[PDB]
């Protein structure tokens, strides 16, 4: 529960193979970084890069292959030892330098032309890694230098989760299967599956989205003052109108990040929307205590704030205020599962 | 004991059990096919949960069912019984079966008590306690017995995970084949029992029964404390990387031909899956490679409800080895 304990647990996760397997098997993520880096070949060719949180080294290697002269691959967990071997295996150890330890205390021999980092957690800010990237930017990035990605956006949409609907309806189906009526279990199932205060990470599709998604916050990484916004809360108000009739279960929150277009003048966007190909981040679901019926053109509005949890700064908290239709204003406070 | 019961106060575990069609149909038929033995008789359902097995017992013709449940889910069972119009015949009694005050000894006990690797959760002791305390002489136990099996395995999913690092170069133009030894240490080098579902083609040799538990047998309770299990030997089907062993179980109901509920990878899948015991790294085997060993299931020293498995094994002419596992 102390910082040293919390740090050891966080980096211990990244010392193990499973999380790296997940990240690198995520083709949408990994290919987006590869292409985003290549899009910026003109600005990277012959230049220096800092990879904040290099992991197994893969993004740093992408940067070298794109023509970077020198890459500092900084990694705080024990996985740096594996990165060292990956870099050597690819013939890159003379110019990709795997550096152990936190980026906050690394000492590079020079400021750098570019920073690359994959720092995003569930609901964007779970893990709270962004502070480390901003620290590195302030301390090591040259004036006018390149950030990859350069920005993040947060989106919300109201949802009718088809999988949840099935799980709640299960109990009224038992009679047909086994000859025992359990339809009375539905209220209890609803309390268990919806009445908790955890953020649920689950993949949705367009079939679950009840209104046009809306951006409710923007994080431009070059902006001074972003560090202090993180502490006070990131988010904003939203308002949308429903497509059609459905049981409203709550809200899905997701994000995108954008890589500069470079020479092409066409930015590359990595999205975790339910309307786009699936990623390991899925979406972050905020369930209401029970389903609320809605109809075509029902207004839903609210305010969403992403904060660090008081107990654990790396654990995402979300404060939700919302109003459905003519119902009273309600609030719910969530923490990451 | 309360943290354990608290697991069952939530809907998800009961959804998983009742959505397990192989499990629930096997109990349903095991009970209904015993109509002649249950007709006009009394039943104790040990750990009634949502009450579903007690309602099957009523359908089989039981004159009365005491449905005993320690977790807060007993409240939902009472509602289910009322909804099915059985409040006059099926009586939900809250609390541990060890201390419940039944009105009378019973003609039969039904219970679904099995955990991962059969004995994880350690609920069998509660069923045997109830049998000693409340079952009439010559009374019926459903299921009546359990059997434990082992086979050597080559886990396809594990092989794919280990092989993933050699595939990265084709996906992204970065070689990561050097990660394979590290991945193997992480995924196999630990001492946790891993619950995972296998298929028939993961099985490398004929499965061996290594223990039988007759629930009516005298002194079974003390055996559980000392450990349950036994020796086994088998010959491999063909060439493959041996990853370790899978342990699974079946239970048998009195026939009313005996109905068997199996959790074998060769039979339809169940929520129990199999309990996998990984060697520290893969070992190549061939057709007719001899494998022998001994497996013991114990309660963990620091947590009686947590399964521990002691494995001794010998592959071909390699030296005998041991590995000591506890449930993940
Ligand atoms: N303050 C920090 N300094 C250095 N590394 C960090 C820090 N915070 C988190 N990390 C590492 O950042 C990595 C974050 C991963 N999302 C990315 C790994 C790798 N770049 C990849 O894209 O596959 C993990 O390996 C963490 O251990
Ligand atoms: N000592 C005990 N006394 C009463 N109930 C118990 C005891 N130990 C475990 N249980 C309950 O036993 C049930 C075990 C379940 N595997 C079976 C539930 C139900 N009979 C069903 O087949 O769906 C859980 O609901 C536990 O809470």
């Amino acid at each position: 529960r102390t910082k040293s304990e919390r740090d050891q647990l966080y980096y211990e996760c990244y010392s193990d193979v499973s999380v790296h397997e997940e990240m690198i098997a995520d083709q949408v993520r990994t290919e987006a970084y590869r292409l985003g880096i290549l899009k910026n070949w003109a600005a990277l060719r012959g230049k220096t890069v800092l990879d904040v949180g290099a992991g197994t080294g893969i993004l740093s290697i992408f940067c070298a292959q794109a023509g970077a002269r020198r890459v500092y691959a900084v990694e705080a967990s024990a996985i740096w030892q594996q990165a060292r071997e990956v870099v050597r295996l690819n013939g890159l150890e003379d110019r990709v330098h795997v550096l152990p330890g936190p980026v906050e205390t690394v000492e590079l021999p020079e400021r750098v032309d570019a920073i690359v980092s994959e720092w995003m957690g569930y609901g964007l800010l779970h893990e709270s890694m962004l502070s480390s990237v901003l620290h590195a930017r302030t301390k090591w990035l040259k004036e006018g230098g390149l950030l990859l990605p350069a920005s993040a956006e947060l989106f919300v949409a109201p949802i009718s989760d088809q999988m949840l609907e099935w799980r709640l309806g299960f109990w009224s189906q038992v009679k047909q299967h086994y000859g025992v009526d359990m339809s009375c279990m539905e209220s209890f199932a609803t309390r268990c599956l919806m009445g908790h205060s955890e953020i649920v990470v689950q993949d949705l599709s367009g079939e679950d989205v009840l209104a046009r998604p809306q951006r409710f916050a923007q994080l431009e990484l070059a902006r001074a003052g972003l560090e202090q916004e993180l502490e006070a809360g990131v988010g904003g108000r939203f308002r949308c109108s429903c497509y059609g009739s459905a049981p409203l279960h709550g809200f899905a929150v997701w994000f995108q990040v954008t890589f500069p277009g470079g020479d092409s003048e066409k930015p590359l966007v990595l999205s975790t929307s339910p309307l786009h190909p699936a990623t390991h981040w899925k979406q972050a679901l905020l369930y209401l205590n029970e389903p609320v019926p809605v109809e075509q053109d029902t207004d839903i509005s609210g305010e969403i704030t992403l904060l660090p949890s008081p107990d654990n700064p790396r654990r995402l908290r979300i404060l939700l205020r919302y109003k459905v239709g003519d119902h009273e204003e309600k609030t719910k406070d969530f923490a990451m599962e």
